[PDB]
């Protein structure tokens, strides 16, 4: 089981397409939610996402069918459609997926952060970074619901540094373009959904607190959040979860005026990542770094809750540290980070310790030595 939010608010859950091309914005929508009656959200919820993990395993494409009869049935706990919450503005969380991942996969995330009192966009990143994501060729084809399936780009040894590169700066487009959407339809813009969905649009108009906007993400996601943060100012801080720092450019290191909160788990990180974060670092710039003692890089993503102890340790999913556990230290410390930095008036300073890595399973910046 992915654990339930620890916030008050119930938490619902929606998908957005618009517009319906390989350019356009999918997200899916964490969010308040006023009703706590409806199902429960189908965690990977199309065949092909399967597929794709396998092509992502690179094992025999047979293993896809063996992870959807597994996990194809498992579901997250936020209510599917469920009304918006009304009569109060919510800060909004833009959140970036990893390579091989997908929107659904950050849900542990997504519904806590809901909890709180967030709406928080995952995007599905169409940069073939995800292991599958979907759009659709033409008005008739979204009409139908006709699908076109687009999956992982495998890359030669020689394209990976100028396509990473490529990849994060469509990553930040990406995220761009989704805050855009969603401030569109926080000012009452109609957008007709290119997925057919009984959750009206309409109930997020002024709904936005527009001057309260992060960017947060898992790994590439990490990455997205970096270049994102230095591309456009309405995002006003950025947490990256344990950050692949690859992809970016030397340019954008000296470029992020925004507050910036490195979260890593300790087996992940290693001395060329670590320099990399600590040329975003400058003394007029605001920037934290904590390691999560006894955690893997997969701790931050939903499927280190789809499995056993045992099959999770073994398959790396999981780490010394309990999942739960682990997930609630970078969630708090997350959640004190925004408060901290979008000016929320919540509870969240309770938490204000983890940001400064002050707890028995948190290590103050980095276990990894670069001198
Ligand atoms: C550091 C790299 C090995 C080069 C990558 C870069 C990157 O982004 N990585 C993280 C992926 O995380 C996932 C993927 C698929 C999932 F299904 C899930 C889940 N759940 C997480 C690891
Ligand atoms: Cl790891
Ligand atoms: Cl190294």
């Amino acid at each position: 089981k992915i654990p339930r939010g620890n916030g008050p608010y119930s938490v619902g859950c929606t998908d957005l397409m618009f517009d319906h091309t390989n350019k356009g914005t999918f997200l899916r929508l964490y969010y308040p939610s006023q009703d706590n009656d409806r199902l429960d959200t189908l965690w990977i919820p199309n065949k092909e996402y399967f597929w794709g993990l396998s092509k992502f395993l690179g094992t025999h494409w047979l293993m896809g069918n063996i992870l959807r009869l597994l996990f194809g049935s498992m579901t997250t706990p936020a209510n599917w459609n469920s009304p918006l919450r009304p009569g109060e503005k919510y800060p909004l969380v833009v959140f970036s997926h990893g390579l091989g991942a997908f929107r659904t996969l950050y849900s542990a995330i997504g519904i806590d952060l809901a909890s709180h009192g967030f709406i928080v966009a995952a995007v599905e990143h169409r940069d073939r970074s995800a292991s599958a994501t979907y759009y659709f060729k033409d008005q008739s084809a979204a009409e139908i619901g006709d699908k076109s399936w687009l999956y992982l780009r495998t890359l030669k040894q020689e394209e990976e540094t100028h396509i990473r590169n490529e990849q994060v700066r469509q990553r930040a487009k990406e995220c761009s373009q989704a805050l855009s959407l969603i401030l569109d339809i926080d000012h009452g813009k109609p957008v007709k959904n290119a997925l057919d969905l009984k959750f009206d649009m309409e109930q997020l108009k002024d709904s936005i607190d527009r001057e309260k906007i992060a960017v947060i993400g898992h790994s590439f996601g990490g990455a997205t959040v970096i270049q994102t943060l230095s591309e456009d100012q309405r995002f006003r801080c950025g947490i990256a979860l344990d950050a692949w720092m690859f992809p970016l450019g030397d340019e954008v290191y000296s470029r992020i005026p925004q507050p910036l909160f490195f979260i890593n788990s300790e087996y992940f990180q290693y001395p060329a990542n670590i320099i990399k974060m600590k040329k975003c670092y400058s003394p007029d710039k605001e920037r934290k770094m904590i390691t999560i003692r006894g955690s893997v890089h997969q701790n931050f993503a939903d499927f280190t809750f789809a499995t056993g102890k045992i099959i999770g340790h073994m398959l790396k999913l999981k780490g010394d540290i309990d999942s739960n556990v682990a997930i609630d230290l970078s969630n708090k410390a997350s959640l004190a980070f925004l408060q901290k930095h979008l000016g929320l008036h919540k509870d969240f300073d309770q938490w204000d310790c983890l940001i400064e890595g002050d707890d028995e399973n948190l290590i103050p910046g980095t276990n990894i030595n670069t001198t």
